[PDB]
């Protein structure tokens, strides 16, 4: 939907399972790029919401346009005054839905072929394979490479 | 004062009282762009003002001036030698003075929005915000998109 | 050998012996640029290896062609197979050689001038040092400028 980078983003709380316990992933996809940040919280409170936000905003740079579900994340009087603050448009209107599954299959693969390394861990190497690793054809060019 | 990003930077340490105690802010702005980088340390010594220096560099660039105050910090041997081995030009001859108030406003609002969590990710979220989400008006740039 | 930034990277797996411990510095290099990435890590397997081959990738982008020696590290499967995967061209055929002592040369110095700051602190001090602090001349641009 977005023309270039930063115009539109998608984002996204969904919960990912792992060693008995329920992480709430924090996801923000570019609708131009294809280019993602994840945070693993703990909890979905808008003190996480917003700093899942911001080390988004810190990856990427910042965007105009944001699109969101209903969750309670995105519905907190917070998160929807950080919005406004920064001159931030941010509707409730997929995307994000693949972003999420190609996350998480790359999670559940890094989990999988390095069962003791930390959680942490496994997010890195997945947001870091997805952004610059994979190429995204047929421009030849990452995720990464075009947000950039 | 420089006319291009890197030509001079104005380097600070102040003191933010959290938790009973004193931290010490190392704190690095360039002055043509704006943006900043803040280090908290428990001390000042040698070690910890050249890592923050070594860390401001890291996300900014190398500056070719830097301009500070007689602090400690910046009169130690270790560092006139350090700056003067690296061809980085050093007065003791405000700008740091304003960003630390914005620093430390951004600090008491994080901490009090979010009083769990440590001091370091309230430090993340506000030089975050300043960086990157403060539109520095009129040109609707950022601080970070100025200096890159 | 490579003619633009990641088009060739050459990649080393080398022992660093500190407080009673030998720590495997995996290390990786552009050839036209002399960008470097370092990771310290406590074993070789190919979690490891991988895991410092995406941090590298993380920093530097993704490159063409890497050359390797014969160890254990580069020659395993899962490695072979995390290349053919991603589309990066792999040999066993110095530039890393020459990389591996600056790079230690600049940890022994860190560790010496500061005793009580991690390991993690030097290397991080020691890779902004090389990368972003050192001027190649004849250009007067550093590695990190040429690179990117
Ligand atoms: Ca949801
Ligand atoms: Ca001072
Ligand atoms: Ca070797």
């Amino acid at each position: 939907r977005g023309l270039l980078p930063n115009h539109i983003w998608q984002g996204d709380v969904t919960h990912y399972k792992y060693k008995k316990y329920k992480y709430c992933l924090h996801v923000w996809v570019d609708t131009f790029s294809g280019a993602v940040s994840v945070s693993c919280k703990k909890k979905e409170t808008s003190c996480e919401t917003i700093s899942a936000f911001l080390q988004a905003i810190s990856l990427l740079g910042k965007p105009l346009h944001i699109n969101t579900d209903n969750g309670p994340a995105f519905l907190s009087q917070e998160f929807q005054e950080f919005c406004t603050s920064y001159h931030i448009k941010h509707s409730t209107h997929g995307l994000v839905e693949r972003t999420n599954g190609i996350i998480k299959n790359l999670l559940n693969k890094y989990l999988l072929d390095c069962p003791n390394l930390p959680l942490d861990n496994a997010i890195n190497k997945a947001l870091w394979t997805l952004n610059q690793l994979n190429v995204m054809n047929p421009s030849g060019k990452t995720r990464w490479q075009i947000h950039h």
